[PDB]
């Protein structure tokens, strides 16, 4: 987006501001930072529920669905893992555009701060099983502008 | 052990959402664009003729209350009729907040835009008032 058009704000300016205000929401940033802090950068809804035990599934889905609709989060369907009852078959990753948006509001580097907190978090057998599923997608974050 | 943020976090998000507002960003960019870095309400009304004075003043007052803009009283100039006696400047904290939302760098383009703004003689006279305070955004931006 240009800075100006004929000395005025460019046409999509107000919509860009709305997009930036949208991402500046504590539960949405919790989701985005949790995803980014995970070593392979993907999480299922079941895993997000575990990390956010004060929120309802309905509320978490509402924020994830909104994030996907806006192109900030990518919905990745995956096969059924053979080893596990009722495994997650959808995982979520942050997109290149989402990383760009987080950088624009100075909320991207904040994710790294939380890696060791989630690495050390106490896990149930079920969460350990999900974190080790063979069907977790492999996302190339380097190509999405992530810091290495 | 699953991540608690402080309450300070929610308040910082709210501060960032507050500044991501087109009229407020227009005010801030207009102030930063001015070569001496200060503007009167008369000068802001001139630049934002589609806004009501009450609404423009609302935005300025909200920016001052949050410490993003500084209100600076000055003496009454002898040289012009009914001169402004309050000028507004962006604060150090306001610069830090604009940088946090990626809105500070573009101030150089706005300077260039506003250099080309058509001026009335009244606005010219106000721009040359001896009572205009002096602010240095290089110093405020570094501290
Ligand atoms: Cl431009
Ligand atoms: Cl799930
Ligand atoms: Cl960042
Ligand atoms: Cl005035
Ligand atoms: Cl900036």
């Amino acid at each position: 987006m240009a800075t100006q058009d004929r000395g005025e704000r460019p046409n999509g300016f107000g919509d860009e501001l709305e997009r930036r205000r949208f991402v500046l929401h504590e539960t949405r940033l919790d989701v985005l930072h949790q995803i980014l802090a995970q070593p392979d950068g993907v999480l299922s809804v079941e895993e997000l529920l575990y990390r956010n035990p004060d929120e309802t599934e309905a509320n978490l889905r509402y924020h994830v669905d909104e994030l996907v609709d806006r192109g900030i989060v990518e919905k990745i369907p995956v096969p059924r893992a053979k080893s596990v009852d009722d495994p997650p078959t959808t995982f979520y990753a942050v997109t290149g555009e989402g990383i760009a948006l987080l950088r624009a509001v100075s909320m991207y580097e904040e994710a790294a701060v939380w890696r060791s907190v989630y690495e050390q978090m106490e896990r149930t057998d079920r969460i350990e099983a999900i974190e080790n599923l063979e069907t977790r997608p492999d996302v190339d974050y380097e190509s999405r502008g992530a810091t290495a």
